């Protein structure tokens, strides 16, 4: 199941995450007493897993986004490339794929030059090939769809 | 032009897009009224581009995600994609890219006859071919650096 | 349910599509009766779909055998060519898939000049183009696996 | 060396593997001893592979099914990855192909989990880069030809 | 239908496309008379295509040769290509192909000029996006095999 | 200089290997004697190398034609492929050339399954790896062009 | 000709376009009369073009370089993309090439998004599709070389 | 930190690179001391690299350019390519590059028999691969832009 009370609910927090427990009840048909109930066994079975503030990237300094594929170099080796970039803050996300690439990330930087020092480290660092596709301009993001 | 104090919140706020404004001028050593203000002034430049709760794909519904790179079957008229894309709702964001494609999409659906159809739709509205990347595991995601 | 008295079955239908109802129900642990009812339901509802005797298609004048991947060319009309192309017989299995290709046929064919010929047909009969990749060798084929 | 006999009986043993001797007989006009031997030269020879049950993927719990293209990570070692994979169940099939990359196999397996834990084993087993193409759907397969 | 005798024959005019035909005779151990007819058999049937001398294309000038494969702007137009580049003359072969492009042509031109200048011919004449290869030097060729 | 009485002769001799020293001189405006004397310069500088029947090759059991490009495997050893796949017969040309791969050789062979096994015997002779594109069908061959 | 005086002149020069008519003469054994007379016949006759100082591109603005690579959409038009975006600044070379592509550009742009308004600008102006590749750094350039 | 009086001498000095002092003081409204000096800050700093002649490369012998892109046989040895190949003299330029490649050449050469010992050169001092694109005309380049 997923109650189509909470349908609603999760629809109205993904277009706004500090939308008020208050002004929820409202639109969402509940007692302020109810809605705050669902809202926090929602977080507890992970249907929300956080809240967050969109940030723009240029604005706080990261001028160059890439989608960088990565294939492991040793297939003797344990595939782990995962738990080893995760340290590397500026991996924003990382997805297994089937492609020709066994993953993808995103990656942001400060400019062309920082990409290759990155690169070379995450190179090193897991044991992997890159393949790097630049972002020229992000059209929308996050556009969740509930059903 | 984003001083200490606006780091401080803009982070907080990744962290944490529901951090009451109280929790926030107590972090930033500031008036409540200061935060209000401060937070504000962010949204209005560039900076925080809305809040979001991060919803669980697989538990809405969404047992399916993947890239889909796509190219114009004619390269003439003047680019449309992103616009003509936004009315598809299965389509969560959009990027154009240098290379040998022009955009990269994520697209989240429920199953693999539903992805087929999406492609489909995806063809025809834009007019474009598709190359497809599907995604097997999102191992960490959206984890936004400030710098 | 797939109860696994079915399992053995369809594990021995699979390696051995004559294997009698007899000597089933010795390896099967079953009464010829039981056995007999068992594989008419599995029938019924759709488990096993067919019988069918493996034929090398080299001895039967099929020299050439290839993936012909094939994507519509105009995507404003209806995207039909499993069903156009279903009646041209030297396309053997017709798949949709999610790659760079909308379809890919299994194909065999007299030689690489009868190729040429059937490429020009399924190019104008369903409205396609083709990228074909000859198979030199089959090492093994179905070895289906039941778990 | 195929006379017009033979070609009745690996049509008719193509449509319906378990037709009995009685019934290909009267099909082609002789004796049930003529049809046996006639049958089981085929099959001494290399005319007749085996005879197959053909189950329904689905139906067993093998949900996703994916082509893998595979190429050596070092093409010296002479070519064995036919032979080494021969012991991983869920493949079934492998071809050698011409083009850019060497062997095609196709793959079923239970979920996206699961083929990312197999292109891991088929990487390392074969010692092979991989590049997979997911089937969505399979619109008629295995309908074999006999000109 | 291929003799041992016709063998003898092509695999010596392969060698020596002027070979006489008293010298062809007292090789094959026949008359003059019933080799002249025997390479007239030859000539009116596939065999022998014609007679050529082996120019060296730097002696006459043609200093630049490269491979050109082409690929059809738009694939529903029958194809036409290899008829309509006829009438260019420095076009000297015409393949068509299996994989991503149609046809390949080997070209042969008196400089890096002539070559740009033949490409936007040959775009223009087929109707064709092209992929050259330039050769850099010929180690032999056409070096023919009878078995 | 090649005067351009060669002109006419090697044109009419690349067209014809066989036209005859006398009725060269009738087109060709000379002596019987003169012509005779020139031909015999023109193979002594080498603009005329050989004379060749051309021979049908699916005439003569070569069903399948294919471009096999190589690229030596291990840089640090002499790149001699052309050297050391001189004696492999169903080579019939090989080039050095500039882009992908560093030789592309025309290969012809019985079918498929022989394809394979000259590939595997090209790569363990000169050490290389291989990429082959299968030829469907020559419309035209050395059609050589005298300026 | 180029008389090896000429040599090291150019040589001497390609290495430092401000080295003094005088300090030249010293190292070029020759009289100052003598060498301002040959530096004067060298611009004449186009061996020398100009002389330019070489600006580092970050320091003044130029945080992206890319290879962008252009055909042409319509092959029955005239081919004068070099004229029709001579205009452009921010191409700093064009050639034409043989490849996939008709000509390679390379092009300066402050940021990821300008080099998405300049493509868009280049396929409108020229009537080209495009492929860029971007330049992450530049580990040496013109390093001219005199042999 | 660049003015408007730099603007302006880096402008003059990118058109003529020999412009004197004197005609340089009296374009920016300064002493031809002042020049002086604010020229050595430029050159110190980024800005300035050096002077060249620009030399015509056809006049010199280098009959023919390419662009040549390599790409690491084995990616674990961290990346020297830049470094090992500064001492062959024929490369005149070299960048690393986002995509399947990692670094760009520009190379000059005297011929075609010349380019391809250069490319055996290049794969074994930088154990790379290489993928070649002839140049056949440069229609402008270096064409340094000022904003
Ligand atoms: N893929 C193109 C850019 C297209 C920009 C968006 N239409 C190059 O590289
Ligand atoms: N893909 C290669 C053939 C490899 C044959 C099997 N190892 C060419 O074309
Ligand atoms: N390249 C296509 C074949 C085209 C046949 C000639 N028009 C496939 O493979
Ligand atoms: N081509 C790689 C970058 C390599 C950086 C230089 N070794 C990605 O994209």
């Amino acid at each position: 199941a997923l109650d189509d009370i909470d349908r609603i609910l999760v629809r109205e927090l993904a277009a706004d995450g500090r939308a008020t427990l208050s002004e929820l009840a409202t639109r969402a048909g509940l007692s302020v007493s109810a809605v705050q109930s669902r809202v926090r066994r929602l977080e507890s079975r992970g249907v929300v897993q956080g809240y967050s503030a969109r940030i723009n990237p240029e604005a706080v300094g990261h001028l160059l986004s890439a989608f960088v594929a990565i294939t492991p170099l040793d297939p003797s080796q344990p595939d782990d490339a995962p738990a080893r970039l995760e340290h590397i803050e500026e991996v924003e996300s990382c997805y297994s794929v089937a492609g020709e690439e066994s993953y993808v990330l995103l990656v942001r930087v400060a400019s062309a030059r920082a990409l290759e020092d990155l690169l070379q480290r995450i190179r090193t660092t897991a044991n992997v090939r890159t393949r790097s596709t630049i972002i020229l301009n992000t059209f929308y993001s996050d556009r969740q769809h509930i059903p």
